[PDB]
């Protein structure tokens, strides 16, 4: 049981099919199309996980054939956002695929994400945030790594993709292959918009930097550290002190 | 000698001063406001080089007290371009100064360009083309990397500058810290407008991985390879086969 939802009104249903496989129904959509998942714990095992966005019958590539969520609607999810409120953080071992209709993802964690082998199929854009949803008068507003100092940490199986992939967090530390159609990295203690515009910057207490080792393989690669001190470390497969 | 002019119309004047600091005298701006300087050799040593850009005498940095340059005619350039137009590579291993009115500063050698320890003194924007400039009817439509292999090398002793940063080649191999306002790293083989817009890209005949080691700050990283085949890798110091 990587996944468990919240057990309130934002929490999907979730179920595993052979092999571990996890299948998230996730919840209906609001008037914003963003189906807010709310989850005490979220990590994705060697046989992945999928994100039912289907409005009919079908095939998924990682769990087989499945049927339609019927939390939808007749309407899929625009953006599905994933949101883990506990303080665990979250372990992405595994590729994760919308099944249906293809949508946003967003999985927030302010407690630190970790990749290695993960991926995002079926994803316009995929963004793993170690940070909060900011939200005001029921919308989403935005998000927030303010005062954190916690990691996304991309393992040496390395993270795909062929959507868009934000890389969203006070500091990165990558080791392996990272492929997607762009890659933005944007690090420091901000806020930022729901598009990711940067909205404000905080001067942390200690140092903030960001290192990668492994490869990019994309169309567009952009990184912003925003922290003052604090820079980007290309390094080989060990940073020492 | 580092720096030899061309015999030609666009031959700047060039002499040193004690401890060995070049000073160029870069020739009379068009009416596009460039200053196009060629040279058969280009290249700056530890003591570094001067681009004398002054309606008035000064203090400069690298080189001293130095008198008004005299080719200006009351009209500073908005850009210098330095462009090698022999077959010999650049190294440079010093800081290289705009001394008066601040400038577009740009150096293009296809033949390969390497810094170690190089910086940009008083440049709004410096970019760094393995390539050539290209021109129609007279004037400056942009630059083109196409059939090109060689190596912008940035060696162990980095580059700085305050201004913007653009390096622009076939590949970059870099070992070193890079600073500067921003960094836009473009590589593949392409032809670019005068503001390095990509306008077009040829699929090489074989891989161009860029390479990066050391650290980058800077307020924004912009990294584009647009080969076909290859990546950009961040390794360690060495890159063994």
């Amino acid at each position: 049981n990587g996944i468990v939802p919240d057990a309130g009104h934002q929490g999907p249903d979730v179920s595993a099919v052979n092999g571990g496989t996890q299948v998230i129904n996730i919840v209906t959509p609001n008037n914003e199309g963003i189906s807010h998942n709310q989850y005490q714990d979220f990590n994705v095992g060697k046989p992945g996980a999928v994100l039912n966005n289907a409005l009919e019958a079908g095939q998924s590539q990682l769990a087989g054939h499945l049927n339609a969520n019927s939390n939808l609607n007749g309407q899929a999810a625009s953006l599905i956002l994933n949101e883990v409120v506990s303080r665990n953080p979250s372990f992405l071992l595994g590729q994760q695929e919308v099944f249906g209709i293809a949508a946003e993802y967003v999985l927030s964690n302010p407690n630190g994400i970790t990749c290695d082998g993960c991926g995002f199929i079926n994803t316009s854009r995929s963004s793993l945030v170690v940070g909060n949803p900011l939200f005001e008068n029921g919308q989403l507003k935005g998000y927030s790594t303010l005062n954190n100092t916690n990691l996304l940490s991309l393992g040496k199986n390395g993270l795909n993709t062929t959507g868009l992939l934000d890389l969203i967090a006070p500091r990165i530390d990558s080791r392996g292959k990272i492929t997607a159609a762009e890659i933005s990295a944007f690090t420091g203690q901000n806020t930022f918009s729901q598009h990711f515009d940067i909205l404000s910057s905080q001067k942390p207490v200690s140092a903030l930097d960001s290192y990668f080792f492994g490869s990019m393989q994309s169309g567009r690669i952009r990184i912003i550290n925003t922290a003052e001190g604090s820079g980007v470390k290309l390094a080989g497969h060990h940073h020492h002190h």
